[PDB]
């Protein structure tokens, strides 16, 4: 009988799934936390284009696999109380076209157990503390990658250090050191535990899957530490964290990560004319991070091939970088920090900036045109012709220099005058020592 | 200068590149194990149809690597000795067409870094045991699982403790320990260290195929300790291990799978005439395992169905078998162990013997006869008209006990005498006993 199997739970956690003669009794309601959880289930089978089949570590009383479940989810609901899982099958009996299993076993022994395909989505819903507060926090971090290695998504409620109790002095400094390592993960949500006034954090994780509510696709690769890419068959989700863990962004970095993506979103959506930008397939910002996904371009990174030293034309490379500069220029845009690690190379040498968050619209122009000096020279210092297009643009009454200047005089630095037939000289000297 | 980088090495471990004036120096002359690598290589290679991306954890001199990017492969090799990755890249600097990157890292690092699909395969030689006496056996067996996730292949040369030295003394009994955990795994080679008399088990583990120097292919799922089923598009490879770590297998019981396998190979390759089995795919035997794979049958194994208490058909189960061992009596075979873990129920309640290791060509066969009354009783106890079937066999003088009259009265129980109607009555109770 239920009335007996719930009498003997040591806790009513949660709700018991169509029994409301017990809400009033159980520790949490769990609606909030389940009105996300359906959202996000519905998004990946949305994806997958079918059910899931959903894993439930620590399920409790069975009240999320059963609402999974109800619609239409397969699920395996683990517990290491058999009192808990005596109620899951009371109820899963109640509901017998439900298609959930109910085990007896331990989180530790059944992550290790699993096969990656099994399940597409995994919840584990304030747990984990408890084999953080036994094994410690490395374990925990090697469970949580296997998780998220076997399947598509993984939810996580983590009880946090700030919590009251003892067990919170076993806990992270921050519990997003336990997902860290975890390629993609995204903040939900935040709970009320009714155990004390600080809330637990949701979090969305994926070593798979870019899980943006707008885009939801496979990746096959990413790279780094506050800003995330991930690589797909077309396309590159650039991901920024403004809210980090520890000591990571001051005030100051959080900021310019924000004004910088904010910045990086608005040209991109509406670019100038007479400037090949990359399209724009999704975006969005909240108080923790912000995120772009952009059609992905060809080629490597300039920083790379000069690191892995890779054979490159500083012509074909100059040219076509300072065409788009003077492109940019006459439509009243500029780029604040043309570097290598903001330059991607395609197989025909030819060059275009990538990170449009250092983009500005206002003696302007001359610092730009002077670091694009150091540039040039960390490119190569300067052999003819090119330390005769810098000593003309040195020769240059200041409020004359500017990008469209620095592209003419590029284009004919080989009839230039020989700079060192001159005193010259100087100039030599300015930007080597910058560098 | 690659004179003075190798003169600085702690340790000439491998033979150097390209390098033979230092042959006599090495450690390890590494061919054997370069011979067998590289068929691993060729075959995983051909399987996948291009070449591999390859990982070499603890890469030392860098001979393995170099040796595959000279078969083609890109390579990246880690080791955490400066002077070791000097040396890898002096070498590549004399191959400069070879694809192969080398870096400082801690292989611990480097495997919780991984992303699934960047390498195909990973080598780890001789190098964990030196995390196992550091951090322990259950963090070398998550790092392990965790690189059998991310690539399609590992080889791994395993230290054992019968080795003579201290660090043997923390080893743990039995090299298998560190891998079992993983899905697939099998003996490949064995090799002297020039350090003792002891060699070294080199194994080849998969968390995604099947490697089977005869068939390689992906599997979707695993099951079981001694025999492992892989369940790829339309096979199951069945895996038996004759040789099992630790006290599992008796003599006795190692012969028995050997025989079992070898039993059900012969059986298959040449099935009796009138009896439909399943086609055969690749088998093989070796002293450690052997192998069969199969075409995949559809259906539910029937002690799931009676377990987890799904629908069915007793009389069509029923027949469908006693037709089948009918048939094969009239062939001159029988099965010895008719059990509901042998036989799969298709959706339309056919049932087919699903292992076919206990298939026997020689008062037989009242015994086999008797045991398929427990195994109705444990199908359900008996109603009518089963019973009056029973009955009416028990009634047979014990010569004319065979599968033919079994299924030719099976096939007639309807019109049987009533049992209860008789003294009756016994062989209930037998029967029931035995059960
Ligand atoms: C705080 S409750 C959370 C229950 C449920 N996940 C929820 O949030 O609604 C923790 C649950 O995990 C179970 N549990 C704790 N550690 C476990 C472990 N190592 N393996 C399996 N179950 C465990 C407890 O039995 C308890 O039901
Ligand atoms: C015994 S040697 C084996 C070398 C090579 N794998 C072979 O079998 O030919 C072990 C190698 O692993 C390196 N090594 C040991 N522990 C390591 C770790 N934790 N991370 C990276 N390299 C390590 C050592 O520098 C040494 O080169
Ligand atoms: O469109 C892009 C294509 C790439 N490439 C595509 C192939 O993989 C290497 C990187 O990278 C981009 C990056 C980037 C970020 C980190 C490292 C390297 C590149 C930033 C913004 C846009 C792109
Ligand atoms: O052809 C077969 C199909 C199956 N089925 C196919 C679908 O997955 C469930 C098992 O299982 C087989 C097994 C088996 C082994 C362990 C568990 C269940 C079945 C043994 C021998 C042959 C088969
Ligand atoms: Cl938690
Ligand atoms: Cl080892």
């Amino acid at each position: 009988d239920l009335n007996t199997l719930v009498s003997e739970l040591p806790e009513i956690y949660q709700t018991i799934f169509g029994h409301p003669e017990w809400d009033g009794d159980a520790a949490r309601d769990c609606n909030q936390r389940l009105d996300l959880i359906t959202e996000q289930y519905d998004n990946l089978s949305r994806a997958l284009g079918r059910p899931l089949n959903v894993l439930d570590l620590g399920c409790a009383q069975g009240f999320f696999s059963l609402s999974l479940a109800s619609k239409g989810a397969t699920i395996v609901g683990i517990d290491f109380q058999q009192e808990n899982i005596n109620v899951c099958r009371a109820l899963a009996e109640e509901n017998p076209d439900f298609a959930a299993e109910f085990r007896v076993g331990r989180i530790e022994e059944v992550i290790a157990a699993l096969e990656e395909g099994e399940f597409d989505l995994a919840i584990g819903l304030s747990v984990f503390h408890h084999i953080v507060h036994l094994h410690g926090i490395d374990e925990v971090k090697r469970l949580l990658s296997r998780l998220a290695d076997v399947t598509q998504a993984v939810i996580l409620e983590l009880a946090v250090k700030e919590e009251p109790f003892y067990w919170g002095v076993s806990q992270p400094d921050d519990p997003r050191e336990l997902i860290e390592q975890c390629a993609f993960y995204r903040l939900i949500g935040e709970f009320d535990t009714h155990l004390s006034p600080v809330p637990r954090p949701m979090y969305l994780v994926s070593n798979h899957r870019v899980l943006i509510n707008d885009f939801n696709q496979p990746f096959q690769h990413w790279q780094n530490r506050s800003r995330r890419y991930f690589f797909g068959e077309d396309y590159v989700c650039k991901f920024f964290y403004y809210d980090m863990p520890h000591g990571i962004l001051t005030a100051e970095e959080s900021q310019r990560n924000k004004y910088e993506l904010h910045n990086e979103i608005k040209f991109l959506t509406q670019p100038p004319a007479g400037f090949d930008a990359p399209a724009v397939l999704a975006h969005g910002e909240n108080a923790q991070s912000g995120w772009l996904v952009m059609e992905k371009l060809p080629g490597r990174l300039l920083s790379d091939m000069l690191a892995a030293g890779e054979e490159i034309d500083r012509e074909k490379i100059l040219g076509s970088l300072l065409r788009s500069l003077a492109a940019l220029e006459k439509q009243g845009f500029w780029h604040d920090d043309v570097r290598p690690w903001n330059v991607m190379v395609d197989a025909r040498q030819h060059a275009r900036l990538i990170d449009f968050g250092s983009i500005v619209t206002t003696s302007w122009p001359t610092n730009l045109v002077q670091s694009f000096f150091v540039f040039v020279n960390e490119l190569f210092n300067l052999p003819q012709p090119w330390s005769n297009w810098l000593y003309a643009v040195w020769q240059e009454p200041v409020e004359r220099w500017n990008f469209v200047l620095l592209l003419a005089l590029f284009e004919k630095k080989a009839k230039l005058p020989s700079a060192e037939q001159q005193r010259g000289a100087t100039e030599q000297w300015i930007i080597a020592q910058e560098t």
